[PDB]
């Protein structure tokens, strides 16, 4: 019952991936994953409203050949359950850059050294409404 | 090596899928497949610039458990190599409605009696720039 899954994205360095989706009204958190496949994620983007012991904190992590890396928590939280949110992601060999609804942007290390992002998946609390490549 | 593939779309009757992409400068044909999965398509949307004996003709077909149905051909071809083109597909119980770049609309019967579209795949000389799932 998870969310949208997309493969063969062929997102290249410098290209902008814009993802707009509706955060479920009863969401305790939501997830947007990006990578090569489900076991190799260059970005596990996980805003947590009240989940896993965290409150209003964006948790990011990488997954390499199945192994979860060291999480990085962000400084802001421009998200609310039951509302539309858009994020924009770009990357280079060193870092991924994520821009949030509030115009705030941060970087997350490209630990898989990806030269292309072909996989994206949202969970059941983030209903993707549109994806743009520019 | 191919085009974007999206699953778990859960597109219900009355909902519309908007797909915008770039038609290759030397495009011969491109495809947008919609359905339950890769072998069960309620809509194989195939604009053929120069392919299989067709010259600038939109060919549509269904695919039931791997078997191609009876092809349908349209009377217009609002696609031009080297230009952006957008198509809007609405899903309904009886038919799918396709609205072309110039506003021309046509319907294709929902032969498989799908109650929802969960699969979308792009192929050929068409680079997807954005998809909206509403």
């Amino acid at each position: 019952a998870s969310g949208l899954v997309a493969s063969n994205l062929n997102l290249k360095p410098g290209e902008c991936l814009r993802v707009r989706g509706e955060v479920a009204p009863d969401a305790k958190s939501f997830v947007l994953n990006l990578g090569k496949d489900s076991n190799n994620l260059c970005l596990h983007f996980n805003p947590r409203f009240n989940a896993h012991g965290d409150a209003n904190t964006i948790v990011c992590n990488s997954k390499d050949d199945g192994a979860w890396g060291t999480e990085q928590r962000e400084a802001v939280f421009p998200f609310q359950p039951g509302s539309v949110a858009e994020v924009c992601i770009t990357f280079d060999q060193a870092n991924l850059t994520v821009k949030l609804p509030d115009g705030y942007e941060f970087k997350f290390p490209n630990r898989l050294n990806l030269e292309a992002i072909n996989y994206m998946a949202a969970d059941g609390d983030f209903k993707i409404k549109c994806v743009a490549f520019d």
